[PDB]
């Protein structure tokens, strides 16, 4: 799965939970981390909750149950 | 079907624009 690349969405407010806003590897995902840079998206390395994103959460769905904890932590590490 | 939540998620014209939907990317 070389490279991994979720995007994740919550603006307080408008998302009751984080959502997922695109899940790519490989190429596409190194192409959505330039693309990112370019648009003043953060980019952070998370390895386990990034496998486990790629492998249990789904485009447009609000995050799983299991991954509230460490998705809060990688908002959290923004403040 | 399974299929009208793909159809519901294909109004996306970009790869930049689903990257700017988002407050964070998660990487490994």
């Amino acid at each position: 799965p070389t490279h991994v690349a979720i995007g994740i969405r919550y603006r307080r407010g408008e998302t009751p939970l984080p959502l997922v806003t695109l899940k790519h590897t490989d190429a596409l995902a190194l192409r959505v981390r330039r693309i990112a840079e370019e648009e003043g998206i953060p980019v952070l390395q998370r390895i386990p909750l990034a496998r486990a994103l790629l492998r249990d959460g789904n485009v447009d769905q609000y995050i799983p149950a299991d991954l509230i904890q460490a998705t809060a932590e990688v908002l959290r590490w923004l403040e």
